[PDB]
């Protein structure tokens, strides 16, 4: 009975006898939030979902039920830390996007404000829902910020090692790669189902802090390449943030060998974000964000899917050549 975590490419609309029976559940999870009262409410949103449904063959949520979607699924997320918060998340609209540019934009926006000069606000910007799934918004990138990875002559990394696919990619649609061990990718945008776009993220907007002994990390850990699935839609593109745990910052940039034995430790990392005040998950900040998150108080579905990497199923219209 163990479930699949990824969800993949349609191309054709869901069919109507598979979308209403988990529309009309999603109905009920959103008004079962509310315990005896808005019954006239519940019934009066469950006619109007069934004649779109029948009508369009799909449907759209309400600015709120999206909201409690994003919180909720995040909510049922298994392995996220941060779920214990749930609450403290920020959503930004973006289902009227039409263009690469304005994703771009979007994502601006976004990183402008989850990064707030270091005092990390988690946020999720869901832009629109899979049609036929020939139209579908993807970002290609696995996080809005992330460095390169490049390929050695002898066999070694030099950036991130888990990015060695994604940085060809990008070299592949024209990108220039300079060498360093800490480039910052480009977006790559995928609008209305079309051949992506690149972008250049403006370094003003990320944030890094300084770890020669050499390094620096970026402080907004987002994830970009997840599926956001409610009642029976789904968002292939919804990038989302929180903060850092501080064990995990990937410096798998390495020969950085530089007790038992396997003793490489995270601590110049605790220290160097908290110096720099950058949100990281200490025991302060784990409280704090309890706090609020209790404040705000006075199959799994909605669920955060992983997809099949888009370069790997995309049909390429003629754009950027190799691909
Ligand atoms: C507030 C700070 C947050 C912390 C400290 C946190 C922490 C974590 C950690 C440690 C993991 C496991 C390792 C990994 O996959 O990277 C994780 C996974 C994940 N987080 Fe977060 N997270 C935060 C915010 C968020 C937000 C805002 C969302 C979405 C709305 C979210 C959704 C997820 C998802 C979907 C995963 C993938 C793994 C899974 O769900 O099982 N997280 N998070």
């Amino acid at each position: 009975n163990p479930k699949s975590l990824t969800r993949g490419p349609r191309d054709k609309p869901t069919p109507l006898e598979e979308l209403l029976p988990h529309a009309i559940e999603f109905i009920n999870q959103y008004y079962g939030s509310f315990k005896e009262a808005k019954i006239e409410e519940h019934l009066a949103r469950l006619e109007a979902v069934t004649k779109e449904i029948e009508t369009t063959g799909t449907y759209q949520l309400t600015l709120d039920e999206l909201i409690f979607a994003t919180k909720m699924a995040w909510r049922n997320a298994p392995r996220c830390i941060g779920r214990i918060q749930w609450s403290n998340l920020q959503v930004f609209d973006a289902r009227n996007c039409s263009t690469a540019q304005e994703m771009f934009q979007h994502i601006c926006r976004h990183i402008l404000y989850a990064t707030n000069n270091g005092n990390i606000r988690s946020a999720i910007t869901v832009f629109p829902q899979r049609s036929d799934g020939k139209h579908d918004f993807r970002l290609w990138n696995s996080q809005l910020i992330r460095y390169a990875g490049y390929q050695m002559p002898d066999g070694t990394i030099r950036g991130d090692a888990a990015t060695l696919e994604f940085t060809q990619l990008c070299i592949d649609l024209g990108w220039k790669p300079r060498y360093g061990r800490f480039d910052v990718l480009p977006l790559v945008l995928q609008a209305d189902g079309q051949d992506p776009e690149v972008f250049e993220i403006p370094p003003d907007l990320v944030l890094e802090v300084t770890m020669e002994l050499g390094l620096k990390w970026y402080a907004l850990p987002a994830v970009a390449n997840m599926l956001l699935e409610v009642g029976g839609l789904e968002f292939p593109a919804c990038p989302f943030n929180g903060w850092y745990m501080g064990t995990e910052i990937g410096v798998r940039d390495f020969c950085d060998t530089q007790d038992r034995a396997v003793t490489e430790i995270n601590v110049a990392v605790l220290h160097s974000f908290q110096k720099q005040n950058v949100t990281i998950m200490d025991h302060h900040t784990a409280s704090e964000s309890f706090m609020k998150h209790m404040q705000n108080e006075y199959v799994l579905s909605p669920f955060y899917y992983y997809q099949i990497e888009p370069w790997k199923t995309h049909i390429w219209q003629n754009e950027h050549h190799h691909h």
